[PDB]
């Protein structure tokens, strides 16, 4: 349970990293 | 078996993250 | 505790990797 | 040995993900 | 010690992946 919690913790912030990445790429389209 | 399952779980969503990344880069080509 | 420390160590530099990534994407906007 | 194998398995596909990423960025050069 | 070595091994190539990523993004600025 503890091990899985640590893994989830990393995924937590990752979610923001990815989402932000996609958002940034789309933003590049700004034409 | 349990350990591998956890690893696969992470890869599962990763597949979408990567595929989306490639799709976004290609989309940038919009010219 | 030692295991978590190792994980955090990787995240440490990652923080810079991501932050730099976002900064670079934004920089691309330079128009 | 089993542990290292699992790690290598992840790296295997990763190789394609990265290589593709670089290829896509270069493709963006399309000018 | 062996565990840390394996982790470092992954980070080793990662260094090149990231470094290349930043270099590619900057290259995009070619204007």
């Amino acid at each position: 349970e503890t091990g899985t919690l640590i893994v989830n913790s990393v995924l937590l912030f990752l979610a923001f990293v990815v989402f932000l990445l996609v958002t940034l790429a789309i933003l590049t389209a700004l034409r």
